């Protein structure tokens, strides 16, 4: 069962979050620009079976990109960025490092620091969170 | 069964951390005024036995305030401040929510601070960090 963690960003836009709750991450897909524009993933739930979160959380802007995870490659660490956004207080950044310490970097904005490192082997398996037009806040599950 | 997840802090101090794992934390005691001088805790490790952290993890500066805590009756949400004070940085600042409402805040809010909300009956089992004069670092063990 994965502990639930957050969410960091604003209050702004509908709240967002996936059935049966995830134990280990498949794949994650984040859409950005300047900013971060959205946020999906696919994941093996409690149920040991595979879902999708569904339609991408946030809207229609930047470009996509998508990492694949394993038994050997997984997120041990995000980190971000909390600030405006138009009136927005939004993900302004985000980064995300897997177990083989390759780093990907999303948007390029600045703001409040957020930062969760998972040790031991833990890994973050999925997400919640808040999304309109951009990705408004951000939260983990994560599983040992 | 706990997630490990942290550090926050600077990166000094020596590493401090319990065995056997903690799934239950019965009371936790920081040392502060200025700053986060040290913390403590008693906790229920994954070998239903009752064990100590040992002597506190940082100096002999502050004061003691203790909270007592059980399965009903936990620590929720952990936010603080991690900043400079004198040449190290360090933990300035920790306030601890329980499930009950009661609050804590120890130490002063100077620097970036963190936050870590546990949600959906999640709690903050225990801790580890660095520590040496002050409390450098502090990270949770914490289960679903």
């Amino acid at each position: 069962k994965p502990v639930k963690i957050g969410p960091w960003g604003g209050n702004g836009g509908s709240e967002r979050d996936v059935q049966p709750k995830p134990i280990r991450m498949v794949s994650m897909t984040v859409s950005s620009g300047a900013i971060v524009d959205a946020i999906a993933f696919t994941y093996v739930g409690t149920d040991n079976v595979q879902h999708s979160s569904g339609i991408k959380w946030g809207g229609t802007g930047g470009t996509e990109d998508t990492i694949n995870l394993d038994a050997t490659n997984y997120v041990t660490e995000i980190s971000g960025t909390v600030g405006k956004f138009g009136t927005d207080d939004i993900v302004t950044s985000l980064k995300i490092i897997t177990s083989k310490g390759v780093t990907r970097t999303y948007g390029s904005g600045t703001g409040i620091p957020f930062r969760v490192p998972v040790l031991d082997g833990g890994k973050i398996a999925g997400f919640f969170g808040r999304a309109g037009a951009f990705l408004d806040a951000i939260g983990f599950y994560i599983t040992p």
